[PDB]
C-alpha cells in the first residue's frame, strides 16, 4: 500500500537534534530502535499525523550518539536512558507545589523522600557536573521539576514506586557535583589527624549535631573525634532516626523519618521566620519543633576550632 513520510526529529540530549523522515507504514521501533515521545515508549507504534516536527527520545546506537549522551548525561550504563524516560512518564505527571518559592511535590508513588530531597537542594550551594542535572535542576528550581526528578530516579537506579533513603540519594548526587574545593580537617585523641575533601568532607554518619561534630564525638578503648577545620558551603550531619529538638535559626533544613527502615514517610523541616514543616503539598508552621530526624543540614563558609 501507499507508503507516507512524515519528518521528525531523534536526540539522546534534548539540546543536539537530528532530523529524520519516518516512514510511516513502519514503526519507530523497526527504524530507530527504541523510540520515546516525552517518555512514553513508542517503539512498537507506527507514526502518526501528529508526531511531524515533534522530538524523540532514541537510545545511542551510533558514536555520535554516543559521546552526545556522555557528554550531557556523565554515564555510560547503557540502560541509563530508558530507566529516565521510564520516569519521566510517571513525574511529568506529579504535581509540584510551589511553598514560599520552594518547589515541593505532592504525594505519590513513595516520593517523600523525593519531595525531601528537592526543597533540600533548593536551600544549599551544589553545581553539578553533567549538563543534564545543571539543566534539569534550573528548571526544578523554577518549579518544572518533572525531568529533574526523573533524572534523579535514573541517577539512583530507583522505580517510580519505590521509597528511597534521602541521605543515600544526596552522596549519589553529590558524587555528581563539583565539590572538589571542600576539605575537612579532623583530630582523634595517641592523637591523630586526618583530612578529607569532595563529598567526604561535607557528609557525617553518626550525630546530627554540628556542634556536638565541634565538641568532640566518642567513636571505638573510646577516643574524641572532633573537627578541627571546615571549609564547605554546607554540612550534612546523619544519624539513624531519633528523637531530637530543633531550634529556629539554629539550622537550615532536616529531614523528618517516621516509621520502620525502608518503608516509613520522610518530612521536611526549615527554618524561616518559625519552624516550617513541609509534607509535600501540605505545610504546618511551629515556633518549636520535637521529632524523628534522620538528617541536618547547616550553611558553612570556614569553620576553625578554638580547641
Ligand atoms: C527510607 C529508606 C529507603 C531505602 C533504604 N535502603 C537502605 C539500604 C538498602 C538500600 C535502600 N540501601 C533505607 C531507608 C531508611 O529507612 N533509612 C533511614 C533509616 C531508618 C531506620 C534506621 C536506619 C538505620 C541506619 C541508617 C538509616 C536508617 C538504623 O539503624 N535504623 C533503625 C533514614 C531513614
Ligand atoms: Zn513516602
Ligand atoms: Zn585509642
Amino acid at each position: 500500500g501507499e507508503v507516507r513520510t512524515i519528518k521528525v526529529f531523534t536526540t539522546v540530549d534534548n539540546i543536539n537534534l537530528h532530523t529524520q523522515v519516518v516512514d510511516m507504514s513502519m514503526t519507530y521501533g523497526q527504524q530507530f530502535g527504541p523510540t520515546y515521545l516525552d517518555g512514553a515508549d513508542v517503539t512498537k507504534i507506527k507514526p502518526h499525523n501528529s508526531h511531524e516536527g515533534k522530538t524523540f527520545y532514541v537510545l545511542p546506537n551510533d558514536d555520535t550518539l554516543r559521546v552526545e549522551a556522555f557528554e550531557y548525561y556523565h554515564t555510560t550504563d547503557p540502560s541509563f536512558l530508558g530507566r529516565y524516560m521510564s520516569a519521566l512518564n510517571h513525574t511529568k505527571k506529579w504535581k509540584y507545589p510551589q511553598v514560599n518559592g520552594l518547589t515541593s511535590i505532592k504525594w505519590a508513588d513513595n516520593n517523600s523522600y523525593l519531595a525531601t530531597a528537592l526543597l533540600t537542594l533548593q536551600q544549599i550551594e551544589l553545581k553539578f557536573n553533567p549538563p543534564a542535572l545543571q539543566d534539569a535542576y534550573y528548571r526544578a528550581r523554577a518549579g518544572e521539576a518533572a525531568n529533574f526528578c526523573a533524572l534523579i530516579l535514573a541517577y539512583c537506579n530507583k522505580t517510580v514506586g519505590e521509597l528511597g533513603d534521602v541521605r543515600e540519594t544526596m552522596s549519589y548526587l553529590f558524587q555528581h557535583a563539583n565539590l572538589d574545593s571542600c576539605k575537612r580537617v579532623l583530630n582523634v585523641v595517641g592523637q591523630q589527624q586526618t583530612t578529607l575533601k569532595g563529598v567526604e568532607a561535607v557528609m557525617y554518619m553518626g550525630t546530627l549535631s554540628y556542634e556536638q561534630f565541634k565538641k568532640g564525638v566518642q567513636i571505638p578503648k573510646q577516643a574524641t573525634k572532633y573537627l578541627v577545620q571546615q571549609e564547605s558551603p554546607f554540612v550534612m550531619m546523619s544519624a539513624p532516626p531519633a528523637q531530637y529538638e530543633l531550634k529556629h535559626g539554629t539550622f537550615t533544613c532536616a529531614s523528618e523519618y517516621t516509621g520502620n527502615y525502608q518503608c516509613g514517610h520522610y518530612k521536611h523541616i526549615t527554618s524561616k521566620e518559625t519552624l516550617y514543616c513541609i509534607d509535600g503539598a501540605l505545610l504546618t508552621k511551629s515556633s518549636e519543633y520535637k521529632g524523628p530526624i534522620t538528617d541536618v543540614f547547616y550553611k558553612e563558609n570556614s569553620y576553625t576550632t578554638t580547641i
